């Protein structure tokens, strides 16, 4: 077994105030002899999954909240079961955070959410509308500075400002099938980002550490940042504020919430000593004071200290912030639609796409589990059972997508029905265990080679001949993990490909007769 027993290892970002909770650590190892380190490596949110899944990583991982429903489906994380004296310790709506299909999957630390930050020297009133950014920009310019800068290069900042008028992620329980990526608002928001780029008010090439010297210099009046940042401009003598983003078209910028949470590796060795660290170490007065005099939490999830960080003006904008946004979903499809919304981002700032071109391309990215699923899920248990599913299915993709399946999947399986069939006997598919096995299989199979809809085809269809064999075998409960199986195959393995296809519309089109 890959991670060691005996001591506790962490990740967090490198945002973060991880020589604090070092300090903590110092502290737990005082006490129990038992060593702490803290890490804070890059990407660590794109690295844990992959690391974790091989039994290996980090015995405790620091990020929003998220990115955790994802870790928990695929297995990742421990269940947590505090018990009812340290759940109440803590408000209940950061415990909701971080629950996924009933279970708690982390420890909530923090509740964060993007400001207004602004330098009170350069603009004693900062505007209260992103409508007059361009004039205050130009007033600006004339004196040797500019108005705004903040980092372009992470959705997350951007989000505010596209949300406003309209857009949205996952409709309001969250409807995974309603997405608004690419519907007016969001391209309204997108567009007048696009155009503060275009009129030189922006650059886009400006990321978080620019942004940052450009503020803490003093040669841009506004960034927009969370509470994380606040120390570096301490350090840099800026005179600032915090205060509420800026409308756009009258109404509210709506950031994207986030719980800083902390969830426990299912593969560590060392699941009581990590509970026992953030309940009694941690998620205490000191433990949070320590990380947040390093570099501010926001407002903590913990009752008691969140009192007394309450009264500074800095977390009550945040919490006026944090209001008008909306909690961010956990769900295990967020990781695409942060991929493909901040490739949208990017290529319409820099000019590699239309803003039309890329927020189409990113509701296609952000849609594409989901559509795949149903097309694949409704192909194997038809074929499994003899008869069509009578639900309504979006549709008219969905609808061809499967009319063509039929059509090719079909052939595949008639045609090669002896390599299928020899393919199944040798595997002992017989109950859920099996099926489990297959993914494994299959994805060694399907990503090494080509990438065409020929081999998806395949897939899809040797999916089906084995949902045929599990109906027969009383086994019909597998056929849906079956289908969610090659669906995650083929859409992890092949997203960006998929998009370049124009996704289930040019399968359509590639097989059109
Ligand atoms: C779960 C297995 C999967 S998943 C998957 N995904 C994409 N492509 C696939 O196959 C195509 C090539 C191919 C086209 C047409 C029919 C078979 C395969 C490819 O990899 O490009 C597969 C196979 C696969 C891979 C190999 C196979 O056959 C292997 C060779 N023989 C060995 C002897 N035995 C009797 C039959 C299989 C068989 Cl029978 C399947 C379903
Ligand atoms: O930009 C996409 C990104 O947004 C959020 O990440 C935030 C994070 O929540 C903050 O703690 C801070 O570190 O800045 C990050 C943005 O760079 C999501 O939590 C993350 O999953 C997503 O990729």
């Amino acid at each position: 077994m890959k991670i060691e027993e005996g001591k506790l290892v962490i990740w967090i970002n490198g945002d973060k105030g991880y020589n604090g909770l070092a300090e903590v650590g110092k502290k737990f190892e005082k006490d129990t002899g038992i060593k702490v380190t803290v890490e804070h490596p890059d990407k660590l949110e794109e690295k844990f999954p992959q690391v974790a899944a091989t039994g290996d990583g980090p015995d405790i991982i620091f990020w929003a909240h998220d990115r955790f429903g994802g870790y928990a489906q695929s297995g990742l994380l421990a269940e947590i079961t505090p018990d009812k004296a340290f759940q109440d310790k803590l408000y209940p709506f950061t415990w909701d955070a971080v629950r996924y299909n009933g279970k708690l999957i982390a420890y909530p630390i923090a509740v964060e959410a993007l400001s207004l930050i602004y330098n009170k020297d350069l603009l004693p009133n900062p505007p209260k509308t992103w409508e007059e950014i361009p004039a205050l920009d130009k007033e600006l310019k004339a004196k040797g500075k500019s108005a705004l800068m903040f980092n372009l290069q992470e959705p997350y900042f951007t989000w505010p400002l596209i949300a406003a008028d309209g857009g949205y992620a996952f409709k309001y329980k969250y409807d995974i099938k309603d997405v608004g990526v690419d519907n007016a608002g969001a391209k309204a928001g997108l567009t007048f980002l696009v155009d503060l780029i275009k009129n030189k008010h922006m650059n886009a090439d400006t990321d978080y550490s620019i942004a940052e010297a450009a503020f803490n210099k003093g040669e841009t009046a506004m960034t927009i940042n969370g509470p994380w940042a606040w120390s570096n401009i301490d350090t840099s003598a800026v005179n600032y504020g915090v205060t509420v983003l800026p409308t756009f078209k009258g109404q509210p910028s709506k950031p994207f919430v986030g719980v800083l949470s902390a969830g426990i590796n299912a593969a560590s060795p060392n699941k009581e000593l990590a509970k026992e660290f953030l309940e009694n170490y941690l998620l205490t007065d000191e433990g949070l004071e320590a990380v947040n005099k390093d570099k501010p939490l926001g407002a903590v999830a913990l009752k008691s200290y969140e009192e007394e960080l309450a009264k500074d003006p800095r977390i009550a904008a945040t919490m006026e912030n944090a209001q008008k946004g909306e909690i961010m979903p956990n769900i295990p499809q967020m990781s695409a639609f942060w991929y493909a919304v901040r490739t949208a981002v990017i290529n319409a700032a820099s000019g590699r796409q239309t803003v039309d071109e890329a927020l189409k391309d990113a509701q296609t990215g952000s849609e594409l589990y989901r559509q795949s699923l149903e097309i694949i899920s409704r192909y194997l248990r038809e074929q499994a059972t003899g008869a069509a599913d009578t639900a309504p299915m979006s549709g008219a993709t969905s609808r061809k997508a499967l009319e063509t399946l039929r059509r090719v999947g079909d052939g595949v399986q008639r045609n090669h029905e002896t390599a299928f069939q020899g393919m199944l006997r040798k595997l002992d598919i017989k109950n859920e265990d099996d099926v489990k096995s297959l993914s494994r299989v299959m994805i060694h199979v399907f990503s090494d080679g080509v990438t065409n809809w020929g081999r998806i085809v395949t897939l899809i269809s040797f999916g089906a001949f084995v949902a045929k064999h599990l109906k027969t075998i009383n086994q019909e409960s597998c056929i849906e993990p079956l289908a969610e199986s090659i669906t995650d195959v083929l859409v992890r393995t092949k997203r960006d490909w998929l998009v370049k296809q124009r996704g289930w519309d040019g399968f359509v089109e590639f097989f059109h007769v």
